[PDB]
């Protein structure tokens, strides 16, 4: 088990330490409650749970939430609610142009990743792909990695405007394109149930769907505008159980082949031993290779320089992260951690500071009308994950808002609560008993704005 | 009672002929049903229906209509339903390059109207005020002229875009705008209840909202984009009992003032025993008079020479609509068309073929769950429109969907049915009495494209 000569080792000591200590901070809430329970409910309960708690949790609890546990039993639940709400606070406040360089470099003027809404895919930006959040770097994803055409279509068109009239990213008339990136995810050990869930964990079909939408978006743009309007498409891979990626390479024209692709775990494997140079040397004609490969993945030229330089930063970017993998859990990860392992429900547009893997299920969506199945589906994992303890649900309903639009801060509120009474009205029965717990958050649309929680009611 | 001398004599006879026509389709439905429920339930039964409703309504009635009423009693709110889509259906197929130059004139490159909800604000565009729907006139409508930013500044940048890219109402470099008019309606016989029930019938109220939602998306605009991008707006009211159209001037940097205005009244009484030139003189001068008038119309220069001829032209027209009402109701509408009077409920797009005043209550909502207060002012209406007749309420679900999305019309289907289910699981206890009924269709978003009726299930 010897290091990859690419392995970037502070940003993977760095890597881990977060992760570590943010799944450290939403773990550490049960032995507290479970210490809790044993506590007798006398004259002083009230202060040998809070000097416990600011012991433990590193913070207190408001009284109302043990003033009349004398009478109305421990409050387990609502202090298990509090201390996660409190847990993601920390972790986002902890958290809290030469990408862009690098883009305009490879020819496109934004980038848009669209992975699977699956826990683990959370942290595809930061180690899985090691790419930075920046203004034109967008991540939007869906179950499935199923991204709705319209806003996208919108996002295009927004970005060209922008392009046009002031040209921030560059002036209109550069030969860039508009990368859209889809991404699924397949399980090596257990392809049959760790695979992709809105695809009853078929690989195949979730390559050809996200394949079928990223030819879709391309056609919608194509048709949508005039004067040659296209974009540029790039599929990938992800292997859950060992964060190793393979990049379907396009051919000249930039049509994918399910089957052209470079896998980067046989890249790991046969460049292990060599050095820097000569591994990029390795993956730069591995590439080439690849993209003429015949037979099922019969390609019409070869890509442009652009895309192979993205794709081969891609693929040495990845090795880092496989090498993380292998040093933190032995090449694999745990049984614990193959499967769902997250720790609270997130509803609404997610949060870009705590984007680790398996640490929450998101739900994209602005209406529980629209998107009823990913609430259904969450509840059901949670079922199994927190409500077989007897642990309440944890919820974070977060948006994002435009501070620009006028108003738009007071709609985005208003918005939050209509999600949280409609999922109160739904799964009353868990209402009832106090197994949902929610927060919810407001933040501007900018990078690093401060997050506000808001009031339930 | 004369003739004003720049009325449209013709345009009127044709307007007033589709409107009774349209009416009388919807009206003829009741005395229909009446005879109907006087038939015995016989073994002639279906047959006498049959041909009752060939001969009265033009058609005839589904088998399963009738085919077990002997035992279930009269079906006579399935056969209103029934007749209710027929009578919507018979009206919008029988409805199925100028402007944009009179536009271009003017200086703008687009109009975006977005009158209130109203039933009586319906026929505002081919009526009130004679301009055509066109590629580049737009019409939303919202409660209380209460239009969203978001889609508003969405649609600014497609058409900039457009700009940039073809050109195809003119090339980017041309100093034309982007005209949004804001319409809210009051009512000078009931002032109190008559007004716009979004705002207590308060006219004051629509009038400092429609302005400051107005202001507000100018703001957003120049916010949300620089190098001085911005847009002109516009501010109507219209008095629903006589049809007339008071126009605020902007002054010359744009603002409006909601004392500033030209009132098509004083101007059709002061205009009506002159000559077409010297009333095209008087309202070209009166339009500069108020726009230079002082105290409470205090105003910083006066309007470009676009923005004054718009707003001639507009009141022209109108001229036309206030002489269609007086020949029509003898100056006034009748006690029966100042209030409610609509026949259905609109829910989705509405219709572009039967902007007919009072015709139906839209309800502009993509969701039920966004806007219940909509559907629940509607069936609140119809509660004592058709409920207290104990006729059961039509509801036509429309949708508009883009061809060239792929995808775009089995998810505009799939939107349309779960809107149908929204309704239908609210205010179930009407449901349960077959009190509602229902018509779903879907249309391209192309002018002039066919209405496709989709099943319920
Ligand atoms: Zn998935
Ligand atoms: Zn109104």
């Amino acid at each position: 088990t010897c290091r990859h000569p690419l392995t970037d080792l502070e940003a993977n000591e760095q890597l881990g330490r977060c992760e570590d200590s943010v799944k450290n901070r939403f773990d550490r809430v049960i032995p507290f409650l479970q210490v809790v329970a044993g506590i007798p409910l006398g004259l002083d309960y009230v202060t040998r749970v809070q000097e416990l708690a600011q012991s433990s949790l590193g913070h207190t609890l408001p009284e109302e939430l043990l003033k009349d546990n004398w009478i109305s039993g421990h409050n387990l639940k609502g202090i298990f609610g509090y201390a996660t709400a409190k847990a993601l606070t920390a972790a986002t406040e902890q958290f809290s142009a030469s990408a862009i360089g690098f883009f305009l470099d490879c020819g496109f003027h934004a980038v848009d990743i669209s992975p699977c809404a699956d826990g683990r895919l959370k942290g595809l930006l930061p180690y899985i792909l090691r790419l930075p959040l920046t203004a034109f770097t967008y991540r939007k994803a869906y179950a499935g990695s199923m991204f709705d055409i319209e806003d996208d279509l919108a996002q295009w068109e927004k970005n060209e405007l922008r392009r046009y009239r002031e040209g921030v990213p560059n002036t209109a008339d550069q030969p860039t394109r508009y990368l859209k990136i889809a991404v699924y995810h397949f399980s090596t050990s257990d392809p049959t149930h760790s695979g992709c869930a809105a695809h009853g964990s078929n690989d195949r079909a979730a390559l050809e769907a996200a394949l079928t939408q990223l030819m879709k978006f391309r056609e919608a743009v194509e048709n949508a505008h005039c004067c040659g309007a296209s974009i540029d498409i790039l599929l990938i891979g992800v292997d859950t159980d060992t964060d190793a990626i393979r990049v379907h390479i396009p051919d000249s024209k930039g049509f994918l082949n399910p089957y052209r692709y470079v896998d980067n775990t046989v890249t790991y494997a046969q460049t292990l031993h060599l050095a820097p140079d000569e591994a990029r040397v390795i993956i730069h004609e591995a590439i080439l290779n690849a993209n003429r490969s015949d037979g099922w993945a019969k390609g019409n030229g070869v890509a442009s320089e652009g895309m192979r330089r993205f794709i081969g930063q891609l693929l040495i970017n990845n090795l880092s992260q496989i090498d993380y993998v292998v040093n933190r859990h032995g090449g694999r990860y745990p049984p614990n951690d193959i499967g769902h392992a997250e720790r609270y429900i997130s509803v609404g547009d997610g949060f870009d500071e705590v984007q680790i893997r398996n640490l929450a299920y998101y739900a994209h969506l602005d209406t529980v009308e629209e998107n009823a199945i990913d609430v259904d589906v969450g509840i059901k994992i949670f079922t199994k994950l927190n409500l077989s303890r007897g642990l309440p649900i944890p919820i974070a309903i977060h948006y994002r808002y435009d501070p620009n639009v006028p108003g738009s801060r007071e709609r985005t509120v208003v918005k939050a609560r209509r999600i949280y009474n409609a999922i109160k009205e739904r799964f009353s029965s868990l209402d009832e008993q106090n197994l949902l717990q929610f927060r919810l958050s407001v933040q501007a649309q900018d990078i690093g704005s401060p997050i506000e929680e808001v009031a339930s009611a």
